[PDB]
């Protein structure tokens, strides 16, 4: 039975590796690789791989009736991750055209495709799974209006299941998302530095005063918001509690030389959820342990270690470590 | 049925995303995706087949992978009726390109040459037999530099046996790793655009008549074979300059209607130019040495302009290359 529900995107990543980004009008040569991607699916695969039993993760997404769509369903079967990936006839499977420069910088163009069809009506049995789960996770790679439909289902599910926490990762930043409505049922908000800056309006660096002001602005309109986990890159992460503005700093874990940071944010969000869901069971206070800032901090230390291992390897989802390796480095 | 135009070059599956503006480094944006046939080698061979009266006079030489894209392009050539010896290899996948097209029309292109890097003479051991009976052989810059030089040696040996064979070299896209000096030494007709000509001499960035003399001068200085440089000037048309004498012929654009998509219009120009060049070498009292006359070169380029001018009124890379009757019809009204 599923305890972590990931509702989000699948994209087939088509990636060209170049020395430098081409400039406008320029034709350059590069090296090509194709791989499974999409922030929603990346986070579900990271959950399944870091979980002690992958059957506790559950991925919700929509793909096309094409080869890419067939291959990702077969891949989830091979991974042992339950899902209700619906194949639709309207659009092709989503993809992304990606340029990776030798510095590590990215350029990403997504063709959302079938991700634009993911609605609650496409997945009629979602409510039954959500009223028994601990975490539900969403990103910004499906359509804004369909995200709001899922928000309404989750809002109904949390009123029936008080143990459910909604983790919202606002990635990538999309100006057309109604963040106010999403935050009204969000329990833990997980932006990175640039995403937090675009959602605030007030350059390139988040200071302590800006992070407190963002928590205040977001929490003033939200009865559910309890924690903001700011992802700060080389600075690590900051957990700030709403109302009290209690803060915990969690540093970068340095496992070794950085080879490939692709997928490292999704691995962090996935690993973070795995440990959150486990701490809700390994605790006397129960799922109300997810209201204590030190529980959130321990999960983030766990996520930092797993993401820190991920950057010493290559291949996005193939870089997500074993549970034992994370246990060892902790 | 005997092949008269041999195109040795690349096939790329074009993977194209249409965006409002190019993303900046570290940015994720949304776009619209389309997949289509590309490769400068294959585009120019397909333009030949469509502008030719009988497509069997064109012949495409290229390498693709033993994958889906490779199977589809072999089948595609069959439906077009264009002979080829597309070799399928297991070393690499079929070549592709990841392309961003902004609403301005500007491109960003990254090529993964893939199986195009395996195209060597040894992969096509019977090429010499075809080249010694052909009129034109055409190459670009989308296979490997070292293998291009191997093909250059084959062509040098073919021209010594077939004095009617002419080498048309379109140096696209500009590659700093190409030994252009060695390629030009057996090139008969060189077809750069303004920027490609400027990069092959040592500059970066309209260049005037005194500048073009120095460029033609440098191109010809080490080549015993170079006879004409056809400068492609985009909306300004083209410019044919003879080596040694610098006789010049200007060939303006032919405007067919509202420009919709200039994608593939250089390749359509090169292909049509070769079709008409090959035809003028047959329709003449003086033999293939008609290809040594600057006015014959000019007539081939007038034909290529009309075909390119039609292609820019249509969308679709090689889908916008017109049929010969369409080219013949518009050439009549233009005269």
């Amino acid at each position: 039975t599923a305890k972590i529900v990931i509702i989000g995107s699948y994209n087939r990543d088509l990636v060209w590796y170049v020395k430098d980004f081409p400039i406008g009008g320029q034709t350059i040569n590069g090296s090509f690789a194709s791989s499974h991607g999409g922030k929603g699916s990346n986070q579900a695969i990271a959950c399944g791989k870091v979980l002690r039993d992958p059957s506790r993760a559950f991925f919700v997404g929509a793909v096309g009736k094409d080869t890419f769509g067939d291959e990702i369903l077969a891949h989830y079967r091979e991974l042992g991750i339950p899902n209700c990936i619906k194949q639709v006839s309207g659009a092709p499977t989503g993809n992304a055209g990606i340029y990776v420069a030798e510095s590590g910088e990215n350029m990403i163009v997504i063709s959302e495709g079938a991700n634009g069809m993911l609605k609650p009506s496409l997945v009629p049995d979602l409510m039954a799974v959500l009223v028994k789960a601990t975490l539900v996770v969403m990103q910004c790679e499906i359509s804004p209006d369909n995200t709001l439909l899922f928000v309404e289902v989750i809002k109904q599910a949390k009123a029936q299941n008080s143990s459910l926490r909604f983790v919202f990762n606002p990635a990538p930043y999309r100006a057309d998302y109604d963040f106010s409505k999403i935050l009204s049922i969000t329990d833990i908000f997980c932006p990175n530095e640039l995403e937090a800056l675009e959602i605030s309006g007030t350059e390139g660096i988040c200071d302590d005063s800006m992070m407190k002001a963002l928590v205040e602005k977001m929490s003033s309109l939200s009865p559910s918001l309890k924690f903001v986990l700011f992802t700060l890159g080389s600075r690590g992460s900051r957990i700030v509690q709403t109302k009290s503005y209690e803060s915990r700093t969690v540093g970068i874990y340095s496992h070794g030389r950085a080879i490939d940071t692709s997928g490292a944010g999704d691995c962090f969000i996935g690993s973070f959820c795995v440990r959150l869901m486990e701490l809700a069971e390994e605790s006397t206070r129960g799922p109300s342990a997810l209201n204590d800032i030190d529980t959130i901090a321990e999960a983030a230390r766990f996520a930092s270690v797993a993401a820190g291992i991920s950057v010493t390897r290559k291949g996005t989802s193939a870089s997500v470590p074993r549970r034992q390796e994370v246990d060892d480095a902790l």
